[PDB]
């Protein structure tokens, strides 16, 4: 059953870009927590909280959205500003572990571990230490220029002395208790909350020497998982803007296609700019074939086209049958869209029309793969071999599970196939950070190995 999910996979070939980073994480304890607020007047966090910053500029706007993730229940990530003495402070920190981070280096990580035929990622910044966090793998290459042609090298071979990118997890565990203000505070839910850096250096874009081949690329690969356009600045000081970006970005996906109709998946992400995120659905959800998001993503999407009801109901109730019309609304208004997919913790779902080659079953074997991906990074903190992935068959589905999937079920009829895999859950989670980016690069992976299988 590994054996079979790995053999279907292993033809494929994909393209990812534009980030990768270090990802510092620090695992927090409750006194972890009580130290910062403690830093702090605790009445000047509840009124830093009520303004609810989304810059972070000084450390009491971190604390201020760190304490309100905990509460909530929910992950974000957030920017901050570039100055030296809040880049200090953040040093002080004592970090548990560094690891790859990006949705396109975790993606190139994970797929060269499941040793799929070929990898091609590209970012902007490689410097040894960060080229030295991919995974060894041959056939896991990053694209140069040399005396004028496209040479693809092993990607931990291909630094250069390049600025490093780190951005700081906070990670906590449901049980995670502090004190603020009188109130103990207790965290219902593991997750983790992103301080963003965005250096003002470091462009989303494909650089010009690489970009002039990127027709080429595509005709290397079957598909292409795409992200990091969360971290564009609306202005740059070189007078730069963020249309500039995204106009690139969206050229970026007809070029790819340009030679080979590759699929091309658009992951989603915490984006604390509204008028990016706005972008991010203008340019290029409008051409993607395949769409990754959490239950807040898709709810941000639909405000975004003006479903402002639906979205609130999604963000309130998390109902499935909210999630499954918002997905339905997508796929009404992106033509070019194929499948749909929303993961929670309780469930991943694709949502597709009738008329997708796949069947039902297919769509399901899909997402049971990306499933099993998931819960064994849960419960290990990282995938390092093909042979880990028994930890996540081990993990029975959620008891929420047949009924999810009952209720989902029911929506597969003459316009739309519906499939659902209830999560594995998995109490105490090692870490949190990629999981999404695991599950969605799995099964769309997945999905675009059944589709060419299918169409010989
Ligand atoms: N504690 C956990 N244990 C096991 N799996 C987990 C989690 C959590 I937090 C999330 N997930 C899985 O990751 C996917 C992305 O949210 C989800 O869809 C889900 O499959
Ligand atoms: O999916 C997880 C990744 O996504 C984010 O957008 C973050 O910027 C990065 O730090 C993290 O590794
Ligand atoms: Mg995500």
């Amino acid at each position: 059953e590994i054996k079979k999910f790995i053999e279907t996979i292993k033809g494929t070939k994909l393209f990812t870009a534009y980030n990768t980073n270090v990802d510092a994480i620090k695992y927090l304890k409750d006194e972890d927590v009580q130290k910062l607020v403690d830093e702090f007047n605790h009445k000047d966090i509840i009124e830093r909280m009520e303004e609810y910053p989304r810059i972070i500029e000084e450390p009491l706007d971190f604390v201020a959205r760190l304490v309100h993730s905990i509460k909530t229940g929910k992950p974000a990530e957030v920017p901050i500003k570039d100055d030296k003495k809040l880049h200090e402070w953040f040093d002080r920190i004592k970090y548990d572990e560094e690891r790859m981070g990006g949705q396109a280096g975790i993606v190139s990580n994970l797929m060269a571990t499941l040793q799929i035929d070929k990898i091609i990622v590209y970012t902007p910044f490689l410097s040894k230490k960060q080229a030295e966090m991919f995974v060894d793998y041959d056939n896991l290459l990053y694209p140069l220029v040399e005396n004028g042609n496209l040479v693809l090298k092993k990607v931990r071979e291909a630094y250069r002395d390049d600025p490093i990118k780190i951005n700081r997890i906070f990670e906590f565990k449901k049980g995670l208790k502090f004190k603020l203000n009188g109130e103990e505070i207790t965290a219902k839910q593991s997750t983790r909350f992103i301080v963003a850096s965005r250096p003002e250096a470091l462009r989303i874009e494909i650089k010009d020497d690489v970009r002039k081949f990127l027709p080429k690329i595509g005709e290397a690969v079957d598909c292409a998982f795409l992200s990091g356009y969360q971290a564009i600045k609306e202005e740059y000081r070189d007078g730069k803007t963020a249309k500039y970006y995204f106009e690139r970005a969206e050229e970026d996906i007809k070029l790819l296609k340009k030679n080979k109709n590759i699929k091309t998946h658009l992951e989603f992400a915490s984006i604390s700019n509204i008028e990016i995120r706005k972008m991010v659905v203008d340019y290029i959800l409008s051409n993607v074939e395949s769409v990754g998001m959490d239950e807040t993503e898709i709810a941000n999407v639909l405000h975004i086209l003006g479903y402002d009801e639906l979205s609130n109901n999604i963000l309130k109730d998390s109902f499935i049958e909210d999630v499954i019309e918002g997905a339905k609304i997508l796929l009404d208004k992106f033509k070019n869209l194929e499948v749909v997919q929303v993961h929670t913790i309780y469930y991943i779902l694709f949502v597709c029309r009738a008329d997708n080659p796949l069947s039902k079953e297919e769509l399901e074997e899909c997402l049971e793969f990306s499933t099993i991906l998931a819960s064994t990074k849960a419960k290990l903190g990282n995938i390092r071999a093909i042979d880990d992935l028994h930890e996540g068959l081990k993990i029975p589905h959620n008891k929420y599970g047949d009924l999810l999937k009952e209720i989902a079920e029911k929506f597969n009829d003459n316009n739309y196939k519906i499939a659902l895999s209830p999560s594995r859950y998995v109490e105490k989670p090692k870490s949190t950070v990629g999981l999404g980016d695991t599950i969605s690069s799995g099964a769309f992976v997945y999905y675009v190995s059944l589709l060419n299988k299918k169409r010989m």
